[PDB]
């Protein structure tokens, strides 16, 4: 009961219920598919808002907030199962129903005609923090697949293709530095095949993770080009420089709270959460073990984190006296928390302390003087560490193949596939690094002329 009593690799499905609610991630709730982001889980969703927030604000993109309903007609201007619909107010029905967003384009674009007059109003940049609602029929997961999840939704209008196609691949590398930087997750870019892209789209670009452990792949974000698509359907049209009428050129791209799931899938072990230091309240847990002097050790667990939180780097010193010092390094492990500081009555005799990694539980005896530096260099090898395992096992997914067999084999080892391309598993995307292709490859399904490897597998 106390930890975790499944294994990630045995039983994922349990193992991953069990990290969440133990850690403290969330909890469960009365409505299927809605869920309680506890303080662990939300301090995440600040941290990435806080750096995209940042990065989006060079490019110009500017924060607002649009209704959480539009009306029938609005929206209705193959989804509409997963509307929910607001009826009544009270003990009265509406005149109208109203919808809860699953998305904002409707609601947005239908004011973007009026905002946009001629070219001196592009490019047209928002972003939205907010949360949306989709009655989703495939099993919910946590994090994963919500029926109301948080999200950013960024939706902006050009004077061309080209302003607009950039936009597109620089708002999709912050998605990758997003993951990489702060959730220490390794992702693949590409673009969506004709079949699995956003209908509303010229094309789609993508961030997919991959979970080795049920073989599946995850959709991370979304970054779109939409062409002049939208821009038809709801008539937004500016006045050229040289004042011929023209249709703006629109992006749309999302990233969700799925990325604190993709996290947790990646880096969390048979011990339960492992938080990415930029992505924990605590940095550091201080932990004192007596035997000896109790005062004199809570005043040199203190003065640790003194030394550490006057460098800004917050921690917490666990002085409950009711708990052992076995139950406490299980406690915070458990929790996720990078770095365990352990004090004892040898420590307090050299001047010293024990530092202890929580991603490989590595052990090091530092003098007081040396704590803080050690500290902060050992935070980013953590951070550095959970990447690259973390890419080596994403890279060790991927096979490489040119006929059927080759692929049932990967299939059947929870694998994914590089084939050829020539436009249940299913099409993931066409990756921007490109490997090589021979002159005179061929789709093993159809005998047609390859141009582009593309990355196949079964997904979320
Ligand atoms: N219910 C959900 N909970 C969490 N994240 C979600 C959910 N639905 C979609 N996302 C993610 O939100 C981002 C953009 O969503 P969206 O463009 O609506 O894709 P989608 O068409 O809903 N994909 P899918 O529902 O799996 O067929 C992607 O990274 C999705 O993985
Ligand atoms: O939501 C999208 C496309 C983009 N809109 C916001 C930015 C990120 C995102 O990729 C695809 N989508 C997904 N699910 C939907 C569910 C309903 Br119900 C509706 Cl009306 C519409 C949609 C819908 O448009
Ligand atoms: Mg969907």
């Amino acid at each position: 009961i106390l930890g975790i009593t499944s294994k990630k690799i045995e039983n994922f499905s349990d193992w991953y219920t069990q990290v969440i609610v133990k850690s403290e991630l969330i909890e469960y709730y009365d409505i299927s598919g809605c869920y309680i982001l506890r303080p662990a889980a939300y301090y995440i969703w600040e941290c990435v808002q806080a750096f995209f927030n940042k990065e989006i604000k060079k490019l110009n993109v500017e924060n607002s907030y649009f209704p959480l309903f539009v009306t029938k007609n609005k929206l209705e201007k193959g989804f509409s199962p997963e509307v929910a619909w607001v009826t009544k107010y009270g003990d009265s029905n509406l005149p109208e129903e109203i919808a809860i967003r699953p998305t904002s384009e409707t609601i947005m674009y239908s004011v973007f005609p009026k905002w946009i007059r001629s070219y001196r109003d592009l490019p047209l940049k928002l972003n939205q923090w907010n949360t949306v609602v989709r009655w989703e029929f495939k099993q919910p997961t946590p994090f994963i697949r919500t029926r109301e999840f948080l999200w950013q939704e960024g939706h902006t209008a050009h004077k061309n293709e080209e302003e607009a196609v950039k936009l597109v691949f620089d708002i999709l590398d912050l998605y990758r530095r997003w993951y990489e930087e702060y959730l220490a997750v390794p992702i693949i870019k590409g673009i969506k095949s004709e079949g699995e892209k956003f209908g509303g789209a010229n094309f789609t670009s993508t961030a997919e993770a991959f979970i080795s452990e049920n073989g599946r792949a995850i959709q991370a974000a979304t970054s779109h080009y939409l062409g002049t698509n939208f821009a038809k359907m709801f008539k937004i049209e500016f006045e050229d420089e040289n004042e011929v009428k023209q249709y703006v050129h629109q992006t749309s791209w999302g990233c969700t709270t799925r990325s604190i799931g993709i996290m947790i899938m990646t880096h969390g072990d048979d011990k339960g959460l492992v938080l990415p230091p930029n992505v924990s309240k605590y940095k550091v847990v201080i932990v004192p073990i007596f035997y000896t002097d109790e005062n004199a050790i809570h005043s040199y667990c203190k003065d640790i984190e003194k030394i550490l939180k006057n460098a800004q780097i917050n921690c917490v010193y666990d002085d409950r006296a009711s708990y052992s010092p076995g139950y406490k390094f299980n406690h915070w492990e458990l929790r996720g928390i990078p770095i365990r500081i352990e004090v004892g009555p040898k420590d307090l005799q050299n001047n010293s302390c024990v530092i202890v990694r929580r991603d490989n539980n590595e052990k090091c005896n530092v003098k007081k003087e040396s704590v803080l530096l050690e500290t902060q260099q050992m935070l980013v090898d953590i951070h550095k560490n959970l990447f690259l395992k973390a890419k080596k096992k994403l890279d060790d997914s991927i096979v490489q193949v040119t006929s059927f067999s080759e692929v049932m084999n990967a299939l059947n080892k929870k694998k994914m596939v590089l084939a050829p391309w020539c436009e249940a598993m299913k099409p993931l995307c066409i990756p921007l690094d490109q490997p090589p292709m021979p002159p005179n490859m061929k789709c093993f399904w159809s005998g047609k002329p390859a141009k582009r490897w593309c990355l196949f597998g079964r997904s979320y």
